[PDB]
């Protein structure tokens, strides 16, 4: 009989020493990756800000917080943000940052928790609810779909809903899959909310349970810019996986996860988005009204 | 030939869902196990307080940060610390509870850095050294031996000292592993510095390479004093490895750290120690005042 036996158990840490994958040659790219996913785009800071003040929004709430970027643009716009995420390894990010501009009123209100979409109602005091609450970046198709049916999908989506408050809001998205799922590519750098200032090429893999996409597979080379000799870079990869949503599908959940009491529009990138058009976006942003 | 697939590589975090192995059997007994380890003990706090202003020490430096209970009860009284530990998924705690208390003058001049023994003279600016370093709980245990000379430990142990001032304290500890080599049993809850409300069996296992013991691995069965029936406790286990450090070459090890330009004086539990004194202490408690 062959057994295998471990230093420490999955999980566990110990004082002094890094924790089990902390410095593995895909963290330190990846942590590249999340980094150089900071420089907000124009398009989408003039777009959420308007979207929010036409609507009067004040208390929001981010389901996707990551490592902040989002959050701290509406916390220095004087919005009363609470953020929270389910992966403590990126809402360290956005902690360091609350605590180094803490002396800043707007920063020492800003609440930030861990909470899971699975379990949010329990895990959020909504109270009477939110004005706006948001998940972007394509950070929902994060979450995999294990059960077979979309079960853990309708539940995450339901109590997303459930906090946000009656005429509020809810502005969630996710990339094209309609697009990626037809062309079996998924064009890199092309991004609407973040300017990438780092360069990768991008593998995609679909893989097709008996015969629906049920997943999404991207492996990232990155392009490091002084891991060579004389200057030139290096190239380490990391991988990441999604569910591919499609507009009609999503668009049905969505939508039922409010009941069917809710104002739906779907935008193309920024713009508008009509079947039919020529125009493919690279995100599918959906912002829902709560009417009820 | 075979291949295998994963959904993300070893080490990366996404948005919406939790990080690798933070919710596993072994992951949370584990929390409650440094939940239900730090309900400090008077001897302890009376032994360090006193050494400490005995000494007239003010700007203090825990290595071995934790949880934070050690810096906590020294920032509390009115010390200078500054706490390092490598390991996030623990500094983690000592970060909250930081936070929670930021009103309190005292917390809020505390600093929690991330650092390695290893690279500590790269990770934190001594300037002139600390008044006192503290490495208490059986933490330095917790480096390896992987290349088979001590020379990680030797390193380790060097950088520490630098970080002594002259005439600075270096507090440095490791439990009984000469009666636990001997004995093949390590006792459990058996403890000086924190009074354990939890209920653990302990399995110790060693290896012992060649011929010299190197490494004493422990498996922590927890009994969860309600995850059964009727109130029923649950029962569920961890491990965790250590170096057995004996007192005699622990001894070598930390006076060559310091050049030899030091006063060393290995306590007891917190009692003075002499060879063949009929007590057996749980921990040994090396103080090293750097003479130079």
């Amino acid at each position: 009989v062959d057994s295998v036996y471990r230093t420490r158990s999955l999980g566990v840490a110990a004082e002094g020493i890094p924790d089990q994958y902390a410095d593995g040659e895909a963290a330190r790219v990846w942590q590249l990756y999340i980094g150089d996913t900071r420089s907000r785009t124009a398009e989408y800071k003039a777009w959420l800000l308007g979207l929010l003040r036409q609507h009067g929004c004040h208390r929001v709430l981010d389901v996707a917080c990551g490592t902040g970027v989002d959050s701290i643009m509406l916390v220095e716009e004087g919005f009363s943000v609470t953020s929270v995420d389910a992966s403590d390894k990126m809402l360290k990010y956005a902690l360091k940052e609350r605590w180094n501009r803490r002396k800043e009123p707007a920063f020492d209100k800003w609440v930030i928790e861990e909470a899971n979409w699975l379990t949010l109602d329990k895990d959020v005091p909504a109270g009477d609810g939110f004005d706006a609450v948001i998940c972007l970046g394509n950070s929902f198709a994060h979450l995999p779909d294990s059960k077979g049916d979309q079960s853990e999908h309708r539940l995450a989506l339901k109590n997303i809903a459930s906090m946000v408050r009656p005429g509020g809001l809810l502005v969630i998205d996710h990339r094209n899959y309609d697009y990626i799922l037809s062309t079996g590519c998924a064009p890199p750098g092309k991004n609407i909310y973040y300017k990438s200032d780092l360069t990768k090429d991008i593998t995609t893999s679909v893989l097709t349970v008996n015969n629906k996409a049920h997943m999404v597979t991207l492996d990232y080379t990155v392009q490091v810019p002084g891991a060579g000799r004389d200057g030139a870079p290096g190239f380490s990869k990391f991988r990441l996986s999604y569910y591919p949503h499609c507009l009609a599908s999503f668009t049905e959940l969505v939508q039922e996860a409010f009941g069917g009491r809710c104002q739906h529009s779907v935008l193309g990138d920024f713009k508008p988005y009509r079947p039919g058009q020529a125009y493919v976006p690279c995100y599918f942003i959906h912002v829902l009204k709560k009417t009820g």
